[PDB]
Parts: C-alpha cells; sequence; structure tokens
DNA sequence: ATGGGACTTTTTGA
DNA sequence: TTCAAAAAGTCCCA
C-alpha cells in the first residue's frame, strides 16, 4: 500500500520545485504533498527549507520583524506555515508527525498542517506555491467499483473508462496551485502515449506550462514493481516560453546510483536531452529528438494510406477461463470433442516476423454446443471442471452466457480466413501471414484487407514493408511503451501505421515472398532471410527518401 | 534471497 | 449486443 521513492529521485523532486526560491520575497511558501505517506518528500522539504531560512536569517530579521526571525525559531515557523501533507493511512501521518517533531530536540503546542483524508475529495481551502509527491496508481480491474462512481462523476475532464486513479491526482494537484506556483511529481509514463490519458494530457497542456519530462522508458526505478515511471515538472508562471525540456533515458538496464545526484545522471551520454514547443503538442505528444522528428514527418507525409483505411481489425477470443477451454493438442480428453468444435490456438510467443509457428493448443467453441444433454460428456468432464469459476464471470452472472459457453467468441469467420496476426506485446515489429485459420486470445490481434483494397495492398507486400527496419522504428516513435524491452501493439495505435504503395512495390512483395518461402521450407537457411531483410529495407529507404 | 528474464488473463467501461 | 484497453504486470530461476 506505501511505495518507497528512491533517495535520488526525491531530492531531485525537491531540488526542482525549490532551488530558486527568493526567500526574502516570501518566507511563507507553501509546500504540499497530497499523498505524503511517512514522509519521503516533506522530510527532505524540511531539510531544504532550513538551510534556505537560517542562510538569510539576518536578512529576513533585518527586512521584517526583527523578534521574530531568529534561528532558534526556524522550527516553529517551518511547520506552522510551510509544510502541509495528506494521506488516507492514519498510521504513517502519526508516524510522519512524529518525524516532523522530532527534528528539533513541550514548549507550547506546535500545530502541524497534516490531514488524514481522502485528498481527492477533501475541501482544500487554500493553494499552494510548491506540490511534490508520488501519487497512487490504480488501474480499472484493481480500483472499487462504488469509488469509480465518484471519479467517472467528479472527475470526468480526466477520468473516463479504462483511465487511472493518478490521473485525478495530476488534476487535483494543478487545480490546487497556486499561480505562479511548480508542481514536480513522479507517476508511471503510460499517460504520455496512451489512449486512455489523450483527456489528462490535453488538461496538463491547457492549463500549465510543462517544464521539464523525464522519461525513464522501461528502466526499473521502484525495485520488486512492475512499472515504468516518468518525472513530470510543470508551473502556472506566466512565460512566453512554452518550450519543454525532455530528457529520454537511452540505456534501461543502468541502476538508478550511478552518481551521487539525478542530474549528473541526466547530462551523462545515459541520458538524451531535447526540446518540444508545448504549443505544437496535438492530442498526441510526439517527444523526439529532431532526426526522429524529421523521420516520422517524412514517413506520414509520403504514405496516402493508413491499415484503418485498407483493412478491418479485431481482438482475439476472450474465453474468460481459458484453463476450462484450452488444451494440448495431444490431450487424450480431446477424444471426447468432435472436431467441428475444435480450433487451432496459438499464443503471442507462436508469431515470428512473417509466419506462426505450429498450433500446439486447440480451442473448444462451446458457443456451437447445442444443449447440455447432446454433449453431455464433454461438459461434465472437460468444461465443468471450472463450472464455479465459470458461472462468476460477469456475462454468466447476468444470464447473458450459458455457464459453459466463452464470454466472448467473437465471429468464427473473421479468424477462419487468410489475415495477418502479431502478438499484444513485443520488443520488435513481428505481423505473420496466418495460412491455418488459427484463432487465439487477446495477446494476438488480427487484420484483414477489405476486398476493395486487394487489388493495391497484397499480404506478402504488407509484412514485407511492416517487419521492415524502417516500420520498426517509425512505430516504436509513437508507440506506448510498457516495459523494458516491451512496446504494446495495439489496434488503437497498430491502425495508425501509414502505408504507401510506389514504383517499389513490386520488387518488395517478391522478397517477401522469398522470405516467406524460406522461412516455410525443412532445411531452413536462416542467413538468405537476413540477407533479403536488408535488400528490402533498402527498397523500403528509398522509397521514402530517408 | 533479489534482481533479471520470458511471457502474457479476463475484467471492465462503453 | 458485443467491441477493445488495461502493466505499482506475474512468475520463475540462478
Ligand atoms: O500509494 C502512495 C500513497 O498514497 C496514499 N493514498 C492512496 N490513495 C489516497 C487518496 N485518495 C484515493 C483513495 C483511493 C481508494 C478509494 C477507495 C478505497 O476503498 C481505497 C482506496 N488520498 C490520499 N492519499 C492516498 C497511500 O496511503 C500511500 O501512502
Ligand atoms: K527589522
Ligand atoms: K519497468
Amino acid at each position: 500500500g506505501i511505495y518507497y521513492t528512491p533517495k535520488i529521485i526525491v531530492d531531485y523532486i525537491v531540488k526542482k520545485t525549490l532551488k530558486n526560491h527568493d526567500i526574502i520575497k516570501n518566507p511563507y511558501p507553501r509546500i504540499l504533498d497530497i499523498s505524503c505517506g511517512c514522509g519521503n518528500f516533506l522530510l527532505e522539504v524540511y531539510d531544504i527549507l532550513y538551510d534556505l531560512f537560517e542562510e538569510n536569517i539576518y536578512e529576513l530579521k533585518k527586512k521584517y520583524d526583527e523578534n521574530y526571525w531568529t534561528v532558534d525559531n526556524i522550527h516553529r515557523h517551518i511547520l506552522n506555515y510551510c509544510i502541509y501533507g495528506a494521506d488516507i493511512d492514519e498510521k504513517a501521518i502519526s508516524i510522519l508527525k512524529d518525524s516532523l517533531t522530532n527534528k528539533k530536540v513541550d514548549e507550547s503546542d506546535i500545530k502541524i498542517n497534516l490531514f488524514c483524508c481522502d485528498s481527492l475529495k477533501k475541501k482544500w481551502r487554500y493553494k499552494f506555491d510548491y506540490i511534490v509527491g508520488n501519487p497512487p496508481y490504480i488501474g480499472h480491474k484493481k480500483l472499487e467499483k462504488k469509488y469509480k462512481k465518484f471519479l467517472l462523476e467528479k472527475y470526468s475532464e480526466v477520468y473516463k473508462d479504462k483511465a487511472d486513479l493518478y490521473f485525478c491526482f495530476y488534476k487535483k494537484i494543478i487545480d490546487i496551485l497556486k499561480q505562479g506556483g511548480i508542481g514536480s511529481v513522479i507517476t508511471p509514463r503510460y499517460f504520455l502515449e496512451s489512449l486512455s490519458g489523450k483527456d489528462l494530457r490535453e488538461y496538463i497542456k491547457s492549463n500549465v506550462n510543462v517544464q521539464e519530462i523525464v522519461d525513464f522508458l522501461g528502466a526499473n526505478i521502484f525495485k520488486n514493481i512492475g512499472v515504468s515511471s516518468c518525472i513530470l515538472t510543470f508551473d502556472k508562471k506566466k512565460t512566453k516560453e512554452t518550450y519543454i525540456d525532455v530528457f529520454k533515458i537511452k540505456n534501461e538496464d543502468i541502476c538508478i546510483n550511478k552518481f551521487e545526484t539525478l542530474e549528473e545522471l541526466l547530462k551523462s551520454s545515459k541520458f538524451e536531452h531535447f526540446n518540444i514547443n508545448q504549443r505544437l503538442l496535438s492530442d498526441e505528444w510526439i517527444l523526439v529528438n529532431k532526426d526522429d522528428e524529421t523521420f516520422y514527418n517524412k514517413i506520414q507525409e509520403k504514405c496516402k494510406y493508413s491499415l484503418e483505411d485498407i483493412a478491418i481489425s479485431f481482438q482475439g477470443i476472450i474465453t474468460g477461463c481459458d484453463k476450462a477451454f484450452i488444451l494440448s493438442k495431444d490431450d487424450v480428453k480431446l477424444n471426447l470433442v468432435d472436431d467441428k468444435f475444435l480450433k487451432c490456438w496459438i499464443k503471442s510467443k507462436n508469431i515470428n516476423k512473417y509466419i506462426v509457428d505450429k498450433s500446439e493448443y486447440r480451442l473448444i467453441y462451446s458457443n456451437d454446443i447445442d444443449n447440455e444433454n447432446t454433449n453431455k460428456r464433454i461438459l461434465d468432464e472437460i468444461i465443468g471442471l471450472y463450472k464455479t469459476k465459470l458461472e462468476n464471470r460477469r456475462e454468466c452472472k447476468s444470464g447473458i452466457r450459458k455457464w459453459y459457453e466463452l464470454q466472448w467468441g467473437r465471429e468464427k469467420l473473421f479468424f477462419e480466413r487468410k489475415k495477418i496476426m502479431y502478438p499484444y506485446k513485443s520488443n520488435e515489429n513481428r505481423f505473420a501471414i496466418d495460412y491455418d485459420n488459427n484463432f487465439s486470445s487477446a495477446d494476438v490481434y488480427s487484420f484483414f484487407i477489405k476486398e476493395e483494397y486487394l487489388d493495391k495492398f497484397s499480404y506478402e507486400y504488407l509484412v514485407g514493408i511492416l517487419n521492415s527496419s524502417v516500420y520498426d522504428k517509425y512505430f516504436k516513435i509513437t508507440a506506448k511503451k510498457m516495459s523494458k524491452n516491451i512496446y504494446d501493439y495495439y489496434p488503437n495505435k497498430v491502425m495508425k501505421i501509414r502505408i504507401f504503395r510506389d514504383n517499389n512495390y513490386e520488387e518488395i512483395e517478391n522478397l517477401s515472398k522469398q522470405i516467406i518461402s524460406i522461412l516455410l521450407n525443412k532445411s531452413i537457411d536462416k542467413g538468405k532471410v537476413e540477407k533479403l531483410q536488408i535488400k528490402m529495407d533498402n527498397l523500403i529507404m528509398d522509397s521514402l527518401g530517408i
């Protein structure tokens, strides 16, 4: 329930917000953490504030009440007017109160601005100069549905559909930041590209100036946590600048403690830096260097079609309980199942470039079982072994599905045809032509070509360009980075891939047919396939003028 | 034990 | 009626 932010990142975020504060002009800064926990950020804020006041104590004494501004009074002043925290966990608040009280070694009742509450519901009675911290991340499966009602009603500007709780914390932080204030947080990176983050990105862009984005990509910032992180720093300062510093990591294998500070890491060869004009951000944030932007714009301008224009996309089967319906093709229980009910079944690891592995699994398409008396053996001995769990699926509880039916069986005829399949998460482009009427779960996506576009594009040509090094780089420019060496390959981005057709079409298609032919024979030569791929990459680069 | 690698279900809002 | 998105992933080992 409580996650420990690495100290190097905590110090960086606090320094980012407070390093240029003019304590003489404003000796009453309000610094807030609305998910403060045990005080990872607030205790560091205390240290930064204490040095800031002590360094200028005589200037404050001369300018202001000379009896109020003494070194002995800094501790009381910081806790009365400067440090604010909120968290739902009262045990964490109690520990943090002890820590803040123990910074100075009662006199009279020092009051500490710590609130045990839901930060998304609190009536915040003033705004803040500086806001730092690490909000909770809770996705759509793990968030309580009753709470989702409240979020959908009151945070609809950033929270719909499959959005995340931390979207709302971005909203709350922005709303209670003072004019001219600065905020700096570490959150998941996914909202930068994800479809769910579209409204949140619009909210950030139009309400704050984004100073800086640190993107750690798939690096493991939180030990033993499967999440990918970024640091955002933003302000509400009236400026004409509108330019963002982007620091994007180059090696995801780095360990965060290479230097004493994060700034040393950011300036090093481990990161690349570039600038993005916030005014030029569309609903998508394309955060790339000038070389990649030129590369991306060339391809976009050259291609007159998208996959969406020419193809029909669909997600795979969702049985709702795979162990009930998926069997090994050598399982003796398949003797009980008439072959009309059986489909070939593949996983994402079975998709290679250009062709699919031979399937080892079979799907019982139980939707075609008419009733429980004709095929009782299949229900009693195979599917019924998981009947309790099958009955807890949403559509079974509501009576839409029989307990033995697939939850989302889709349309059989979409799968039983020539089509292209690709894994939903992969390190690289792997688009394959399926010749074997393979079915799959939602870890594999499929598309087929519209009939009116068959004379312009063939499957062989499509897998040729889509598997090229050019298109691998092109897709990853805007793709959603999930974890180390993993991108989402989902239709909401895959179908936006733009394609071209020019004088090189026939030779690209012929090279693709050679590759497929080699990949499908027995005494397979790996090597010549690579040479043919290099030749095709040259044709594609020639076509797109790169 | 931890940190790194292989691999990916079904719940859920719309 | 029925689509497709979602990693504080999950799980294993040396
Ligand atoms: O995880 C990092 C830190 O964030 C703290 N924190 C988590 N959620 C909140 C919150 N509102 C959101 C409430 C979400 C919720 C709703 C219903 C329910 O049944 C259970 C939870 N407001 C303030 N602090 C919060 C957390 O204690 C921890 O120290
Ligand atoms: K004075
Ligand atoms: K990661």
